[PDB]
């Protein structure tokens, strides 16, 4: 039946994005009810990103100070106010595609889709997790900025993402939408590094799970293991330690296939010491954490 | 930069998704205008799986058979004509959602977005590539037949696929939108088998041209080939034969980063022959073949 990392249909965010500019920079706004979210950063030039006051850079600033564009139409600011990192512009009209919403913050492990935008305009959507280290591993060129993260429900959009910065390794860096960066970074032209990343253990189970499911099995065994056991292998090849919990959430996929946590630990640890005897596991050479139990359970039942 | 299997935004394609019902049967249509098309095997019962007689069994077909549904809306069918392996409810009600939209017929090594849907409700996006053997490796679970395959280029939908069935080795079949099967295959549950799968020789070339504009340079060597002397390397591989056409479509990637497209030749032969001593290339410890020349340009610069 196959398996793919799949995004979720990005239509009823697609209906929130606006292009917004404030001198020459020009980025992407979400526009909720009658508001319009986007990085506080779109006020400095590039001088003031050296060395940024947004307090004071943004009392010099006035509402006629910002352009917020919808597809063809000029939105009106009344307001303008700083959350955090995030500016909130305050526009004379609702956004009638506004969905069902909510802003939530995720924890490391955890997937969502991004919708990658250029001058307000939706270009393209991929999933991705939240890295141990706080980054995202996207793809975004100049323009990105203030393009959003979100999962869908039921009808609720739970936004969790608005990219700000890339660091110098290729990985981005963001906040939520109350404009908490993820991770220790900071909205200033300085020097910043992604810390050392590690796997996501439990994602890695999900996905031998996923793989099972369609009939890659090669790397089963008949051996079991304990989490200590497992927990000194992880930690040894830059594991994120399994709790009991990651071992409660796969659940429903150890049922599902007779194959128990532990059962595919002893696995795990096999292809961690051992490696994949030269085999590939649902068309990947390395081993994929970026599906969770969910992801999985979601896409395969 | 970052490079990502990337979807298009789904939005335009989310608002054509409907579900149609006949006898025990419901799968997805796609509404544009006053028409939802679906797969024509909708009309079939269990015995009418190995030989249905399609015109047979549609004549017998009155438009009341048809139940409809766009969300909660019933809509009425007051037509139905059959477009090869495509069945044409015409409806009383054209889509208000309806984009600029086309109908294209894609060529093995092509690229789209599939948007996986059930019951008419949007599930998930992803990206594919039209294998060289007409198949696609989808993620398709049951009631998934009638989701459609797309690209967006300038507000304009080009549909290019619609999901009919899943062969015995786990990949999909199906038809462009004028009801052609991709690839030697029919709507009948007789014995059928994909032809042995190809890498699509192009597609990887391009995606190495991706890897040196990101910064990869270490699979690059001071060697060249002639055409002919990469076609018979490469075959011993299962590679796509690589054609003038092909490197006359890789000349801008070329010309960008300075190295020759027979250069790229002989850095994927050294590759094909030594596999990557435990690095990797955009992320991924295997070549890639499902990212055009063109996506390369559209990703990149
Ligand atoms: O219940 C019997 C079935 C199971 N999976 C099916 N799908 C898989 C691929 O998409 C079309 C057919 S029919
Ligand atoms: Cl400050
Ligand atoms: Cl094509």
């Amino acid at each position: 039946s196959g398996f793919r990392k799949m995004a979720f249909p990005s239509g009823k965010v697609e209906g929130c994005m606006v292009q917004v500019t404030c001198g020459t920079t020009t980025l992407n706004g979400l526009w909720l009810d009658d508001v319009v979210y986007c990085p506080r950063h779109v006020i400095c030039t590039s001088e003031d990103m050296l060395n940024p006051n947004y307090e004071d850079l943004l009392i010099r600033k006035s509402n006629h100070n910002f352009l917020v564009q919808a597809g063809n139409v000029q939105l009106r600011v009344i307001g303008h106010s700083m959350q955090n990192c995030v500016l909130k512009l305050k526009v004379d009209t609702a956004n009638p595609k506004t969905p069902k919403y909510k802003f939530v913050r995720i924890q490391p492990g955890q997937t969502f889709s991004v919708l990658a935008c250029y001058n307000g305009s939706p270009s393209g959507v991929y999933q991705c997790a939240m890295r141990p280290n706080f980054t995202i591993k996207g793809s975004f060129l100049n323009g990105s900025c203030g393009s959003v993260g979100f999962n869908i429900d039921y009808d609720c959009v739970s936004f969790c993402y608005m990219h700000h910065m890339e660091l110098p390794t290729g990985v981005h860096a963001g906040t939520d939408l109350e404009g908490n960066f993820y991770g220790p970074f900071v909205d200033r032209q300085t020097a910043q590094a992604a810390g050392t990343d590690t796997t996501i253990t439990v994602n890695v189970l999900a996905w031998l799970y996923a793989a099972v499911i369609n009939g890659d099995r090669w790397f089963l065994n008949r051996f079991t293991t304990t989490l200590n056991d497992f927990n000194l292998v992880a930690m040894k090849y830059n594991y994120e330690p399994l709790t009991q919990d990651h071992v409660d959430i796969l659940g429903p996929l150890s049922a599902q296939t007779g194959i128990a946590v532990l059962d595919m630990c002893a696995s795990l640890k096999e292809l961690l010491q051992n490696g994949m005897n030269g085999r590939t596991i649902l068309g990947s050479a390395l081993l994929e954490d970026e599906f969770t139990p969910f992801d999985v359970v979601r896409q395969c039942s």
